[PDB]
């Protein structure tokens, strides 16, 4: 009856047995989950996750590696992945209901946990890319007339040989679509069991593995990463009026942000695509340094990003005196979880910050400006985004608050599901090292030998909203950033010539 942001809540979100066994678990879903869990939308694959890893063989010419035997080891490794972290074989339902159930149900038998991991795994020998494939299935998922959610995960291993039992060649590469749900990760557990598969595939190069220990499902149960709610530090009880100010200060500026000026989109749907721009490892260093020394601690290449991000688009339009850039913007949530838990986390576990920047024509500088201008301009924006930050980050309260609020935006995004009209403001997504999840070779375990190096990774998210969305990661020191787009709301060279003047703009803060 009351008008009022709903609470959480959180007995709603806990793990709870559905039968006598206890085999099977189930969640309501909660907070981003519940954005990309909203039915309509997951049968239709929008922001479904796709990782392409491009791989080298760098083996010992000794070691024999054909599609089929590594669809055989990868088999293997996501069983033992699945033991580990179960997230992979949950599973997504509706009721009535906004927000998507989670389901995790423990295999029935050894044959049927091998059935479900064959079934996740595939070949193909072609010269098509992993993003290729990528816009194979993106394609075909229209006229296909089917509103099956994605799997947790399934995996596409593709190499340029003529059959599937024939012997990759030395130096030459295998590449892996990875392609995910979105409900069962974020950005940061995804990359993580990617991480954990390169790892647990090593144990299976060069080997007997039917005599090896049998997995005794049912233990793995206690393995699921356990309710974000009943994770926080923070008491969610002990929140009052300070914290309902700040949720509201979070969803005035949500409806806001949708309200607001932006780049101009062309309505319609079609299909999903990406822009990629791989800077170097030598730029990347460049650029990492000239925010060392011209901002110094606490500041970042991706607040460099953020602020060119507002550059580009200032520079694209030809906005009202007092507009203010407005921008909520994702944060990985797990600091504010209990340490224990907190770097071992699988599960979505996101929270937002608002990016606020004022005083827009003072930061106002095209590419043909005076170096220094743009330095300062870049320089100033750097400074009102770190500011904005800090005034969310700070919080003790911002993981609940993120929960909080992305429930409420589930229901909102539910009532309007376009939610932006005639131009949107570019989202920034910030993803940081891939190092510190994903090893830089798959090893043969029993010899630490060097099977195949992991020469690039593309972190790709289906986008059918109308907004263009921005990702930067790094990977063996080199800064990717990437746009995702829908195909009916922009063209690819609009999109391009964007993500240009993006790099134009960091490069330019150059030392
Ligand atoms: O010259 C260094 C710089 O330019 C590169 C060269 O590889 O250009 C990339 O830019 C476009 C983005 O539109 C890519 O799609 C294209 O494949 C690349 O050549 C970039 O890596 C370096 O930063
Ligand atoms: C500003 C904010 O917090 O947005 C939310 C965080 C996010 C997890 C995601 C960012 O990773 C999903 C991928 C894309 C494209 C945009 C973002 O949209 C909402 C989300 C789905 O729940």
């Amino acid at each position: 009856s009351s008008s009022a942001l709903p609470p959480l809540v959180p007995a709603l979100y806990r793990w709870k047995s559905t039968g006598s066994s206890g085999r099977q678990v189930q969640r309501r879903c909660v907070g981003a989950e519940a954005i990309v869990g909203l039915e309509e939308k997951n049968r239709r694959a929008l922001y479904d996750l796709y990782i392409a890893t491009s791989l080298r063989n760098i083996a010992p010419a000794s070691t024999l590696l054909t599609l089929q035997n590594l669809k055989e080891m990868f088999e293997l490794a996501l069983l033992d992945a699945r033991f580990e972290h179960p997230e992979c074989a949950c599973t997504v339902s509706w009721d009535d209901e906004v927000p998507a159930i989670i389901t995790y149900e423990s295999p029935e038998s050894n044959e049927s946990a091998r059935d479900w991991a064959r079934g996740c795994i595939h070949v193909q020998p072609t010269a098509k890319s992993a993003l290729d494939l990528w816009s194979e299935m993106e394609e075909g998922r229209a006229a296909a007339n089917d509103n099956t959610p994605s799997k947790s995960i399934e995996l596409f291993l593709l190499s340029d040989v003529s059959t599937d039992s024939t012997p990759i060649p030395q130096d030459a590469t295998v590449e892996i679509l990875f392609h995910s749900n979105h409900l069962f990760w974020d950005g940061i557990g995804c990359r993580k069991f990617v991480g954990d598969l390169f790892r647990l595939v090593g144990s299976y190069i060069g080997r007997d593995s039917r005599e090896m220990k049998k997995i005794q499902w049912g233990q793995e149960i206690k393995n699921l990463s356990p309710p974000v709610v009943d994770s926080l530090k923070l008491d969610i009880n002990t929140l009052g009026s300070e914290f309902d100010d700040k949720c509201t200060e979070y969803t005035s500026a949500l409806v806001a942000n949708y309200k607001s000026r932006g780049m101009k989109f062309q309505p319609g749907l079609a299909l999903p695509r990406c822009v990629i721009h791989k800077l170097s490892a030598d730029e990347s260093i460049d650029i990492v340094k000239a925010v060392k020394t011209r901002l110094g601690p606490g500041f970042t290449i991706s607040h460099l990003t953020q602020a060119a991000i507002v550059l580009a688009l200032l520079d694209h339009l030809k906005l009202s005196d007092d507009e203010v850039f407005i921008s909520p913007t994702s944060v990985d949530g797990r600091r504010w979880l209990r340490e224990d838990i907190a770097s071992n986390f699988y599960a979505m576990c996101q929270t937002a910050a608002v990016v606020r920047i004022e005083n827009l024509k003072s930061i106002t500088v095209s590419h043909k400006d005076e170096k220094e201008l743009q330095v300062r301009a870049l320089e100033s924006a750097c400074r009102n985004i770190k500011k904005s930050y800090r005034q969310w980050l700070e919080n003790p309260f911002l993981q609940a608050l993120g929960l909080r609020v992305h429930n409420f935006e589930a229901s909102y995004l539910h009532a309007k599901p376009i939610p932006f009209e005639g131009e949107a403001n570019p989202l920034f997504i910030s993803d940081g090292i891939n190092e510190r999840f994903i090893p830089h070779e798959i090893k043969q375990t029993a010899t630490g030998e060097n099977v195949l190096s992991v020469e690039s990774i593309d972190f790709v998210v289906n986008q059918s909203l109308p907004y263009l969305a921005i990702r930067l990661d790094s990977w063996r020191d080199a800064s990717t950033l990437n746009i995702i787009y829908n195909d009916a709301n922009y063209t690819e060279a609009e999109v391009q010539k964007y993500l240009q003047s993006i790099v134009e703009f960091m490069l330019a803060f150059r030392l």
